[PDB]
């Protein structure tokens, strides 16, 4: 049932899931290079997620009857300007994450495959909290500007993640 | 204190380490493409282990005050032969592993870098039960030769790591 | 075994780590003239500290059939120009003692006491932790220059260390 | 990969940690005849010991890929005129072990054995305490001299050792 | 008053007792030599057992103020054909432990030594679970032959052994 | 991966299942016409089982991502000579059922697909229960003969059956 089309595709979004945690790591080192630990530690917790995210959708491959095949990671860029131009990329890669999603939900419903729609609408919904979680530290990255106090005050609420 | 040479080559490392977990990762595909869950299982926790591997040399390269180059994941190999040829490639994989981790340990004599020798030793002494752990169950593949039933009780065993 | 060269680098070391101790016992002083609490929190946890790797090596010296004599405490500086600069100076002591502790294995090393090489990894890989959390604070404290609103923030922090 | 004559090395100090705890059981047979049932007790306990650093490492030549060849176990002696000279023959003996720890150690550097080496630094700190307990009860002895009452004194201390 | 023969008679049991142990240690390691860890578990165990089984005996005959001589253990056998073929070794091995048993019990009888005749009745109920135990892994193992999942069920049986 | 021959055999196992089924039921009709409410009972328990039988195999041909054919279940016989004659058409019956889940057993192995030879083994062991059952009663009867009061001794016991 599930398709040779739909399954190459949905390792695709794999490799994309994989490629981001793995780009979070990068800028794990890149805030880990500039002092910020709390954001450091944001990056980790953010790497593990979307590993997370990639292998639900490894495993759902799997179940269906279709063969995961792992891709190259590319290797990550590795310098920002600033903090605030880190986060800045984080919310853009999400958006582009989000539209990925939004076109495996389409070529789903073309093929009248409901269990990979239904599977996909958790992605869905997690986009809706990843874009959301990113502008909102990208918000407060802005009034923050160059106060050195209030980039201190954010960096430890963020080690605080989990 | 920690030169260049040094973290270049511990950057690398941590590029195989990732490499390995990657290589177990798509082991665990074919593993699942045969019905063999137990061995896809036993992969699916190499691959968490490999990875952790990696951190704690990512988290001791910027702990020595160098900082962590990401670099390409390759595209890993995805069928073998057999579950027999899977884990003689394991075993050899690990054999190699150990050769690159005691090729760091040189270096760090050569260089006096006490501080990464010491903290090597973990690794010659986890490399020691990785090679013993995938031996054991070559040989358990090749005393099972050709036996089906026999294939299925140790992959029903494999199943139980956690 | 151990021998004579051996035990009075060990003496001499435990005078460097009583030092130690007490040099920071002196920023503490320091830093309560100049209002951080915090800071000087700090300088009276790394006291108690340096007097805990002091009397590690103490024993030791004795487990091994030594005899520890013990020699006089230097009256150590009083001022400095800044936190800056008073942790600029941890820092570049701590790469000092490192820098004795490494003498001392390549000592061991050179005289076949592997007893005393392996009881000094200990301390190889305290020494890399010690220059991390000063250069954390040095750097924190050059990210914040004259902001003293940011200086109280990490203030606060470090009043919190156990 | 291990070498055949650090295989066989081991096995003779596997050889030798039994034929020491099977001394140090002689010598509780000894200080049963002459009614110090604690210099007895501590000796059971020494034997146990014995036999776990050789099971250490009999585990350990099977973990390198190596196979345990078993030898003959000496008859130990079964005299001794006092405790003084039991403890005495035990510290010179633990001396001994030591020399021969660190062969091996010898050995697996020059054989560039660094899994083999990093597993000895267990028996080269075990060492350490080795001598230095069997040394203050010979000091102790030494100090009793022939003063009876004080004998048993030090006998019912080591009669608490478990 | 416990004699000299009977004491002689019992040292040499003891050394019997550590032979057997010390054989059993030897098939441990041919059984870890070809995959088996569940069969060497057992044998590790028995290993053990018979030294508690020489302690006892080590212990009752200070009690009756006998004194214990220590004599050489041999050098053991070091390979089998096969599983079975250990095994029906174990059971010969047993068996004639049994008649070393039978006669210190009519030993102690003639000597009208009953509290030696009660001690040695904890042996006679012993000999019997230890035939009886190797028994049962013989007849197994015939009626295995050379299936091979059969092996591997019995092996991982053994594994449970504590 | 599930073959169509796999799976084609499968349905018509399921409705062989579902036959079993309505044997059992028309049995119950039979037992009921000539007043042995206990056997009936028996009967009903044994159609409701088959229909389990049968619906775990529909829901994991389903799960395999394979497509379940319904085919006709046939007239069942309605009448037998005696409670004995029914009890042996149950055992001969329940052989042949046998007979066919060894065979979906081995071409399972001829397919190597393990997910499916695992899941038959639950349907091996089932088999093993059904027969000994079966010829339990069938032998109860034998003895049972022509006595009325064992008879309805057995319907009583039957009657309990949940
Ligand atoms: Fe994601
Ligand atoms: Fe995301
Ligand atoms: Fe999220
Ligand atoms: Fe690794
Ligand atoms: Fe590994
Ligand atoms: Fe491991
Ligand atoms: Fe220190
Ligand atoms: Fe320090
Ligand atoms: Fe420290
Ligand atoms: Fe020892
Ligand atoms: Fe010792
Ligand atoms: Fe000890
Ligand atoms: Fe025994
Ligand atoms: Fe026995
Ligand atoms: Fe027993
Ligand atoms: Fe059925
Ligand atoms: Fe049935
Ligand atoms: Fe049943």
């Amino acid at each position: 049932s599930i398709s040779e089309k739909m399954v190459e595709a949905l390792n695709r979004q794999i490799n994309a899931e994989i490629y981001s945690a793995y780009l979070y790591l990068s800028m794990a080192s890149y805030f880990d290079s500039i002092g910020l630990k709390g954001f450091s530690n944001w990056m980790r917790v953010q790497w593990q997620e979307e590993l997370m995210h990639a292998m639900k959708m490894f495993d759902f491959v799997s179940e269906r009857g279709g063969r995961v095949k792992l891709y190259a990671v590319e290797e990550p860029p590795s310098e920002w300007d600033s903090p605030l131009a880190a986060f800045e990329h984080v919310y853009e890669h999400e958006v582009n994450v989000t539209k990925r999603i939004h076109e495996l939900v389409e070529m789903a419903m073309q093929e009248k495959d409901f269990a990979t729609y239904n599977f996909l609408q958790w992605y869905v919904a997690e986009q809706v909290e990843e874009e959301a979680s990113a502008l909102d530290i990208v918000e407060k990255l802005r009034l923050i500007g160059e106060d050195k106090r209030a980039l201190l005050f954010l960096d430890k609420e963020l080690s605080l993640r989990q």
